[PDB]
């Protein structure tokens, strides 16, 4: 499967799984985490997303901090979008032309979700790894998440004096979202 096929298959899997599970649609958060782990993670490279978000500070973090930040960032995103996922009912997705070369290894896949009549643009950055195509970024409301969080994280690291500050910030954000 090429980049666009990988994205299409994964997104269809997510949509079909939600539509078949009333408990997830009812807002069961544990099940949303499980959905992400089973249906998204195997087709994603979230370590790369986290690396991009940390920028020059990635190398400054201990291996343990790197894991904690990836886990906290992942939790932050799942909790942020859990409502949107649970609210899925009839959404379908159309793909725009794939414009990169077949031999390119870092590409963009562009799509439009029909959200109850409202076009919702979702684009994806996809990289071909030794173990297949993996999504490492998503574009929502015109913005690449890795870029938004790169800027947000750099600001936190600046104001709080380092990587430890970012861990603290992610803990705060996850606590706020849990409420
Ligand atoms: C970094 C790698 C990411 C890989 C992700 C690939 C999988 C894509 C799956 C896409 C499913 C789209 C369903 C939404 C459809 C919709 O229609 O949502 C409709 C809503 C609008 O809702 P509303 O009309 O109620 O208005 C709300 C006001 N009442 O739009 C949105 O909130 C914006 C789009 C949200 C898209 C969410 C995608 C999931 C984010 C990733 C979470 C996992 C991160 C952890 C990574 C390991």
């Amino acid at each position: 499967a090429d980049a666009q096929a990988t994205v299409k298959t994964a997104v269809d899997d997510v949509l079909a799984t939600i539509k078949g599970d009333p408990d997830l649609r009812g807002g069961n958060l544990q099940k949303v985490f499980q959905l992400v782990d089973q249906k998204i993670v195997p087709r994603a490279d979230f370590k790369r997303t986290t690396q991009i978000a940390m920028g020059r500070f990635w190398s400054q973090a201990t291996p343990e901090q790197q894991q904690q930040i990836q886990d906290g960032f992942k939790s932050l995103l799942i909790r942020t979008y859990a409502g949107a996922l649970a609210n899925v009912r009839n959404q379908t997705v159309a793909y725009k032309p794939f414009r990169a070369a077949a031999d390119d290894t870092d590409v963009v896949v562009r799509s439009t979700v029909n959200n109850n009549g409202e076009p919702v643009a979702l684009d994806y950055r996809v990289e071909k790894s030794p173990n297949g195509w993996k999504v490492y970024d998503i574009n929502i409301s015109g913005l690449w998440l890795s870029e938004t969080y790169k800027n947000q994280f750099a600001d936190v690291i600046s104001k709080r004096g380092g990587v430890g500050g970012l861990v603290q910030f992610l803990d705060e954000r996850n606590a706020q979202l849990a409420k």
